[PDB]
């Protein structure tokens, strides 16, 4: 992995990223949920690289990269997203993945950057901005985070992130999204819970898209449930929606060879070399 001071158009206007680049080609950047880090789109950086080049990195407040008090909007992560891709001379078009928060963090990249993307990769995301009850346990979440760190977090969430398939084919799994968990910057993870609660609906967004667009979701996931992603992907032009067998939440994880052939497959269809050149 790397580290590098980006130039980012969101305050603080410099921020030090931690992030891994891996393989030669198309570039596609896959982007961690909350409260994860790089290391959980690691099959898929490790296997897609064959074929094309994975960026990922740890968020502002996330894994190694700096931690920035307050409040870390889904447009700043965002722009942080368009600074480290200009820092590596990525400037013209990239497919853009993310899960869950990171899904949010795309829909921010969507808004202000489309000239940029090639495609987007949503999984176990949701287009829908917070309700008030919502926007109020994130500000719970952030000033308790802050203090206690986030074992409490790992507590209520690892039961409902997999699927019972994964505790008992997989508990090496469940053991590393719960260190992840419990490694995440109080302050970062405070900071991006506040953002999650001020972000936009993006509801409008989707179908004024002007990309490829896969949408994927685990069959079992209780969170951002396949009933509410189909019912998404009808209103995006261009998609692809995929359900992956015997996963809940974290689909990557739980089911990483299903859905590095699904984004796989789908790249090939999008992401080609006479487009990034024309």
């Amino acid at each position: 992995a790397q580290r590098v001071k980006i130039t980012t158009t969101a305050t603080p206007g410099e921020i030090e990223l931690a992030f891994e680049d891996t393989g030669t080609g198309l570039p596609v950047l896959l982007v961690h949920g909350f409260p994860l880090d790089r290391t959980m789109w690691k099959a898929q950086r490790e296997e897609l690289c064959d074929e094309f080049r994975v960026i990922v990195p740890d968020l502002r407040g996330f894994g190694e990269s700096q931690v920035i008090p307050g409040v870390a909007t889904m447009e700043a992560m965002a722009d942080d997203l368009a600074g480290l891709c200009n820092h590596l001379g990525l400037t013209g078009k990239i497919v853009l993945g993310g899960l869950s928060m990171g899904g949010y963090v795309a829909f921010a990249f969507a808004r202000k950057y489309r000239d940029r993307l090639a495609g987007l990769i949503l999984c176990d995301t949701r287009a829908r901005p917070d309700s008030p009850e919502a926007k109020e346990n994130r500000r719970r979440v952030a000033e308790r985070v802050r203090r206690e760190g986030p074992g409490f977090i790992a507590e209520e969430m690892i039961p409902r992130l997999c699927c019972e398939s994964t505790f008992r084919n997989h508990p090496e799994v469940i053991e590393k999204i719960r260190q992840m968990i419990l490694s995440a910057p109080p302050e970062g993870v405070a900071a991006a819970a506040l953002g999650m609660a001020e972000r936009p609906d993006s509801t409008d967004l989707l179908p004024a898209l002007s990309c490829p667009t896969l949408v994927l979701v685990g069959q079992f996931d209780a969170i951002s449930p396949p009933e509410e992603m189909e019912a998404m992907a009808r209103t995006i032009p261009q998609s692809q929606f995929v359900v992956i067998p015997d996963a809940g939440h974290l689909p990557p994880m739980e089911q990483p060879e299903r859905v590095t052939q699904a984004i796989r497959e789908w790249l090939r269809k999008v992401h080609t070399e006479a487009g990034h050149h024309h």
